[PDB]
């Protein structure tokens, strides 16, 4: 719904906000998105640097099968499966403790933004907050969201952090 007409007049008391046009927008945000990929490309680092190792005793054993006892490929390669497996299930580790990082970064994210909120709130003297998720046209002048975007910025820019663990359980 893109809007290329008039408004009605800004009504007093009513105010609109976007969480996660907020989020989007803000320098904290964007800061989140490049550290989880970041994280994301470590790990595909390094569970692609592990197959290759992988992939690369599979040829070894192959190569060699027409040479050693049965016995002894029989333990090689019951071995290498195992490890297989376990890349396998360091993968779905993986992706596990990357969407709790994700979550609690955001859950993080939104605290961060109470404090914005309330000073924006008390600014602009609201009677009410509206969610932009029910409102599909407004008079801008009604959408504090940016105002927030700013008071934020001004409170934080940045946010470390680093992959959540759950090997420990």
């Amino acid at each position: 719904l893109y809007f290329q007409g008039t408004h009605g007049p800004a009504l007093p008391g009513v105010c609109i906000f976007s969480s996660p046009r907020a989020v989007g927008s803000s320098l904290v945000g964007k800061a989140v998105d490049a550290r989880l990929k970041t994280i994301i490309q470590q790990v595909n680092a390094e569970l692609t640097g592990e197959r290759t190792a992988l992939d690369n005793e599979a040829k070894a054993l192959d190569a060699k099968k027409t040479t050693i006892a049965q016995d002894a490929l029989e333990q090689q390669a019951a071995t290498l499966q195992a490890k297989a497996n376990a890349w396998q299930r360091k993968g779905q580790l993986r992706q596990k403790e990357v969407e709790a990082t994700e979550q609690k970064a955001l859950s993080r994210v939104y605290q961060e933004l109470n404090t914005p909120i309330q000073q924006v709130y008390q600014a602009q003297k609201c009677s009410v907050l509206l969610d932009r998720e029910a409102v599909m046209l407004a008079n801008p002048a009604m959408d504090i969201t940016d105002a927030v975007v700013a008071a934020l910025d001004a409170r934080i820019k940045t946010l470390t952090f680093d992959r959540e663990r759950l090997d420990q359980q």
